[PDB]
């Protein structure tokens, strides 16, 4: 009962800290499904969800493969309430190398994962928002997502995609009552974020030394932004509830505000010049 | 010999009208090979080369399929001159219709074809283009991969999706002296763009009468702006003649400036909320 809502990606991150802030709120207002993609990895979120003393019944865990149709419809049915209010769309893979080392079946992942699973989650649950003329979509965006970043090409790629995706729906869905959100995310204190970045030999004999080189400043530099820029989970869960409690809700919610600068010079100059070659300048 | 130019999808479109322009050019100095997916298509490409009387040797049609990987290293090894100066990644599909009456097959194939298929392509030429240290990549974008448009929410995400690919790119190759650009082509005079528009039945059972009344309303608006701005295929094809020549290309070329504006207060309002109005407004 209550508002339910529906999160994809639960196991680590935004999604496991939003699912147990939602579960745990004081208001008690939110029954929650908290979504993952293999039920062995359930265990963080129930010691988090212990550690918030979550009252009985306020979370439940679903097993749901974003990649298969299958998995999606079959976990729609688990819905008891057999609505839900509130889907975020969170459930993401990241992508670090150049282009060239990158396998084929692993950019193939991304977008499947980080695209088209988006695809399949609006499919199946858009519908029956637009028959009873409410639902709220919220979508974990990236600032990778609004301009593009030396070795993330691929990464960049699916969160552009997020961007045109739902600019577009968000177009269409002003009449239906339904409201649909993107939360601009910076770098969110991840220590398996900074330490997934690092890979020598397996790059070095997939490209060249000088791409490789240019990996390693990319990574020194990235390390820097992520200790000095990088916010709570905490503060960037709380961004999705401003978000979801909004009566009138935009399009974007920005998590922080240090990006603004770098994505003005982006569109002063359409030809993408300045930017170029401003966030050369910066990470090399 | 001469500016070896390998270009991606020239059964029509500006592919086949891009191909036929180089062939002819009156300096004959570019050597065109011109894939297609299907040879059974290069009946128009060779009445067309013939119409402009192209040299012969100046045109060559290789089968390569950018959904496969093994057709991409194939044709690869079919360029005689072992080098290529200019790729032009062309090949696209558009997808029209409501989100949820889009077969997941659908958007798995434009995502595939638009974007991965970019990336084979990439993956395949990038390389010795960096150890040359020198190379030219166009890449045909659209302004749907600049702004949301209702009704095409795959095709803007992989038209986004390519804004982001390149962006990160380009902010990498800037010191490898290769360069690349996007060609933002507004509408192009296509009978068959203005014929494929068009769906009842088929859409109405697998979306509700409010969606349907409301593709209606974006069929109508749409076949307005192609009549009142539809552009000449030679119009857009000298376009990546200008970049494929400029000493210093930038990132972006504008084949149109009419849409200039409309992009413009979609950055004065990061929130998107402008936008999403104007575009609404507009349209419905
Ligand atoms: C795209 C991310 C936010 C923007 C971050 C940024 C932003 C600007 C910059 O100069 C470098 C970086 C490196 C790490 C990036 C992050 C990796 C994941 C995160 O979502
Ligand atoms: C995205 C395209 C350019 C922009 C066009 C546009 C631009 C603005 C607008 O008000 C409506 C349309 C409808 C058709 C669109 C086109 C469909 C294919 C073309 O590339």
């Amino acid at each position: 009962a209550r508002t339910v809502v529906l999160i994809t990606g639960c196991s680590s991150g935004i999604g496991l800290h939003l699912a147990v802030r939602l579960a745990s709120d004081p208001s008690q207002s939110f029954k929650v499904y908290a979504t993952l993609r293999d039920l062995k990895t359930q265990g963080r979120l129930w010691e988090a969800a212990r550690a918030l003393a979550c009252p009985p019944g306020s979370l439940e865990t679903l097993q749901l493969d974003v990649r298969d149709s299958k998995s999606v419809a079959a976990a729609r049915e688990r819905v008891t309430e057999g609505r839900v209010d509130v889907l975020v769309c969170n459930a993401g893979l990241g992508l670090l190398g150049p282009l060239e080392a990158l396998g084929e079946d692993a950019v193939a992942s991304v977008l499947e994962v980080n695209v088209v699973g988006t695809v399949r989650m609006l499919q199946a649950f858009l519908p029956d928002m637009k028959r009873r003329g409410s639902g709220r979509v919220l979508v974990t965006g990236s600032v990778g997502g609004l301009m593009g970043l030396p070795f993330n090409d691929v990464y960049c790629a699916s969160k552009f995609a997020l961007e045109g995706l739902c600019e577009s729906l968000a177009v269409l869905l002003l009449p239906f009552g339904v409201h649909l959100s993107l939360i601009e995310c910076g770098p969110v204190h991840t220590a398996f974020m900074e330490k997934v970045l690092g890979s020598p030999e397996e790059v070095l004999d997939r490209t060249d030394i000088h791409t490789f080189h240019r990996f390693y400043q990319y990574l020194a530099h990235s390390k820097q932004v992520f200790r000095e820029a990088a916010q709570n989970p905490e503060e960037v869960a709380e961004v999705f509830l401003t978000a979801l409690r909004a009566p009138k809700p935009t399009l974007r919610y920005f998590t922080t505000e240090r990006f603004l600068p770098l994505l003005r010079m982006r569109l002063d100059d359409p030809s993408g010049s300045n930017y170029v070659t401003a966030m050369h300048r910066e990470v090399f």
